[PDB]
C-alpha cells in the first residue's frame, strides 16, 4: 500500500487543466532532466553541507541531504502559493511568532528597522505580516523571466512594497526610509553582483555584500534577525531575534562578520532548513571552481584555505581582506 | 530573454492552488530526486535505443535521447488532462485520422475487433473516439497506489469501457466480446508478468505474451494496429493500419511476431514517440541485469546473444524458444 505516491486530490486538479499546461510543464521538466540541472544542483547541496558540517557521519549527511532538498523544494512551492493569495491569507499563514515584542519595539524608536532574513525556510511567508505594522522599502532585481517576474511583482506590490533597483538609487532611497522610521528587509547571504569585502563564513573568506552593516552602523536603525519554519499542519512559525549589538562596532565588516555569526547559530540548529542550493562557497579566489571538480580535492582545496585563515589572521598583515 | 522558462498562466494556477497541494508535490519530487529514480530512468531510455537503433549516431542519439524524454514525459501529462475529461472534449481533440475505413469495415465485418496499440505517442487520447463505435473490453490491472487507481476507472468508466481482471477470466471474458462482434484493446509491448514465449524483438529474443496472436487466431476477429501523435497545435493525428494477413497463420508465436514487426517498423519511423523507458530487454535470462551494469558491457552482451539467435534458426534445433 506503500503511500502518497499521488493524492487524488493532486491528480485530479492537474487533469483539470488544459493539454497546454501539461505538455509546457512536462517541457520544463524534461528540460531540467536533459541539461542535468537536478543532478547538478543535488551536488551542490552535498558539497556545501561538507564545507559547513563538517561533523556529520555520512548517515547524519545523507539525512540532511535529502530533506535540505525536500525542504527547499517544498520552500518554493510554499512561495507560489503565498506570492498567489492575499495579505489576510497570508497572515492568517502565521501561527505563532517569537519575539514579536522587538519588532514593534523598533517601530517604536523611530530610528528604522532593518530585517535581516537568511534565505532559509520559508522567508517569503513574513512580508504580509511585517507590512501591517510599517511601510516596507526593498532591493528588488528583476526575475530573468519577464512572466516570471510579473508574477512575483503582483505579489509584492499586493504586500505594498517599495521595490527599489540593486544599485546606490536603491540604497539611497533605503537610507531615506530608515530616516523616516520605516523598515527594509535584506537577504545579506547570497555573494553580490558586483564587490565587495573578504568576510569570514564558516571559516572561510568569501565576498560579501556589506549592505546591511553600513546602513546599521550609519542610521543606527534597530536590526533584527527574521526566520519562519512550517509547522506540521500547515502553518508557520515566525522567529524575530534582536541582532548582537556588536553589530554596531567597528567597521561595516566587522558588522557583517556578526551578520555572518547570526546565520551560521540557524544552520547548526537548523541545518535542514538552510537554502543549501546556492554556491556560494565559489566567492574567494581559490575556490572559483569547487563546484565543478572532484568534491574529495575540493574539499581538500576549502580545507587548507580554512587553515591559512588562522595564522595569516593572529600575523599582523592583511592577507585574506585583500582582494586581487 | 530566454524563454519560457515559466510561462504566467502556469505561474498563476500554481499560485492558486492551496499549500497543501504544493507541499505534497514537492515531497513527490524530492522523493524522485533522492532515490535516483529520474537518473535511473534517463539511463534505461538511453540504453534501450543503444539496443534498438544501433545505426543512430553520437550527435543523433542525443537528440532522440533527450526527444523521447520530453514525449513521454508529455504523454503522461497529457493522460492526466485526457483522463480528466469527458467524452466528448477527448473526441474533439483527434484532429485526423487515418485509416478510419478499417476500422468500420472490422465492425462491419462482426468477427471482433482487436485494436493493437503499442505503448507510444499518446495512445489514451484513442479510447474514447473508439467507444462511440463499439464496446470495449479491456484487460485491467489496479494500480499499485489506491488514489490514482480511483483516479484511471472514473476515466475508463465514464469511456463506458468494460474492464476485466488480468487473469484467465479476463481473456474469456474478451473472447465472448470478440465472439459478439465487438472490440478490445490489448498492448502488447511489455514483459509479461507470468509467461510466455521466446519471441524476438529488434533481433532479440525476449520473453512475450501471445494474447493478441491467441485472440486474432481463433476468433478470426479483425486486427488494426493504432497509435496517436500529438499535433503543432493542441491536437492529435490517430492512426489506424490493418495487421499484416500473415498474423494468422501458424502458432500464436508467429503472430506475435508479426505485430513485433509492427512496432519495430513504427519505431523505426518515429522513435522520438515510442515510451523508452520501459526496461523490455531484461527479457531474457541472459540480460536479466543489463540495466544494472556498465552500458558498454550490456552491449556486448546484447551484440553476442543476438549474434546467436541467427544461427541457432539456421539450425535446426529450437536453441532460443527453450525456457529454463
Ligand atoms: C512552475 C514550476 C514550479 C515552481 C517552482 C519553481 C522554482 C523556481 C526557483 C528557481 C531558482 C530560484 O530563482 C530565484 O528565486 C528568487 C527568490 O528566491 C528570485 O528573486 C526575486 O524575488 C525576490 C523576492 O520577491 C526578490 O528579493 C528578488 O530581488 C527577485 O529577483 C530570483 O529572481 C530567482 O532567480
Ligand atoms: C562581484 C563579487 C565577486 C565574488 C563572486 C565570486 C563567485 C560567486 C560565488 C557565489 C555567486 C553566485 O552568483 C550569483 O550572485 C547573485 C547576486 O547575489 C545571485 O542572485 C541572488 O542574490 C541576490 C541578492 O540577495 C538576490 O536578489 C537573488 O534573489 C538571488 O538569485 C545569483 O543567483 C548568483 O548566480
Ligand atoms: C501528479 C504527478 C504528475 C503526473 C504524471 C505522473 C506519471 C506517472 C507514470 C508512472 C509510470 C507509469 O505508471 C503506469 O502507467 C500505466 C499507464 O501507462 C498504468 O496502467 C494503468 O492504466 C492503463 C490504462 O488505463 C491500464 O491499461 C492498466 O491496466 C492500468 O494498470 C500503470 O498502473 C502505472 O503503473
Ligand atoms: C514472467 C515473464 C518472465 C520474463 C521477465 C524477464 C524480465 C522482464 C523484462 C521487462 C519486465 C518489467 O516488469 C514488469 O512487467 C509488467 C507486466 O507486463 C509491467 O506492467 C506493465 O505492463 C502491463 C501490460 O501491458 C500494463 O498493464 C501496465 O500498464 C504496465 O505498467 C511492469 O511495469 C514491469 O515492471
Ligand atoms: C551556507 C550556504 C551558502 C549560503 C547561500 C544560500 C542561499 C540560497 C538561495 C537559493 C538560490 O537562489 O539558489
Ligand atoms: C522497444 C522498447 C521496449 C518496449 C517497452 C516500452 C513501453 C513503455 C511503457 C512505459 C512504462 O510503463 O514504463
Amino acid at each position: 500500500p506503500d503511500s502518497k505516491s499521488m493524492n487524488y486530490q493532486l491528480l485530479k486538479t492537474f487533469s483539470r487543466q488544459p493539454i497546454q499546461f501539461g505538455r509546457f510543464l512536462a517541457r520544463l521538466l524534461a528540460g531540467l532532466v536533459n541539461t542535468l540541472k537536478i543532478t547538478r544542483t543535488s551536488k551542490s547541496i552535498e558539497l556545501n553541507l561538507r564545507i559547513a558540517l563538517p561533523y556529520l557521519t555520512p548517515q547524519q549527511r545523507i539525512a540532511i541531504t535529502e530533506k535540505a532538498v525536500r525542504n527547499e523544494l517544498t520552500s518554493y512551492f510554499e512561495f507560489l502559493s503565498i506570492w498567489g493569495s492575499s495579505n489576510s491569507k497570508n497572515i492568517s499563514r502565521i501561527h505563532r511568532i517569537e519575539g514579536e515584542h522587538f519588532f514593534h519595539e523598533a517601530l517604536a524608536a523611530k530610528k528604522g528597522v532593518v530585517l535581516i532574513v537568511p534565505h532559509f525556510g520559508t522567508w517569503a511567508v513574513m512580508n504580509a505580516w511585517c507590512a501591517q505594522f510599517t511601510s516596507m522599502t526593498i532591493l528588488y532585481k528583476p526575475v530573468k523571466n519577464a512572466d516570471a517576474d510579473r508574477f512575483v511583482r503582483e505579489a509584492r506590490s499586493r504586500e505594498q512594497a517599495n521595490l527599489v533597483p540593486t544599485d546606490e538609487s536603491g540604497v539611497r532611497q533605503i537610507f531615506k526610509a530608515l530616516k523616516q522610521g520605516e523598515t527594509t528587509v535584506i537577504l545579506p547571504d547570497h555573494t553580490p553582483n558586483v564587490g565587495g569585502d573578504m568576510v569570514n563564513y564558516f571559516g572561510v573568506p568569501l565576498a560579501s555584500s556589506n549592505l546591511s552593516a553600513k546602513l546599521i552602523q550609519k542610521t543606527k536603525a534597530k536590526a533584527l534577525f527574521l526566520y519562519a519554519i512550517r509547522n506540521e499542519n500547515d502553518g508557520f512559525t515566525m522567529h524575530i531575534e534582536p541582532m548582537d549589538e556588536k553589530i554596531y562596532e567597528g567597521t561595516a565588516d566587522d558588522g557583517t562578520y556578526v551578520i555572518h555569526q547570526a546565520i551560521e547559530q540557524l544552520i547548526y540548529q537548523y541545518p535542514e532548513h538552510y537554502h543549501w542550493s546556492y554556491k556560494r562557497f565559489k566567492a574567494n579566489p581559490a575556490l572559483d571552481n569547487i563546484y565543478n571538480i572532484d568534491p574529495t580535492e575540493a574539499l581538500k582545496i576549502v580545507d587548507r584555505l580554512k587553515a591559512e585563515a588562522l595564522k595569516t589572521s593572529t600575523q599582523p598583515e592583511p592577507i585574506q581582506t585583500s582582494v586581487m
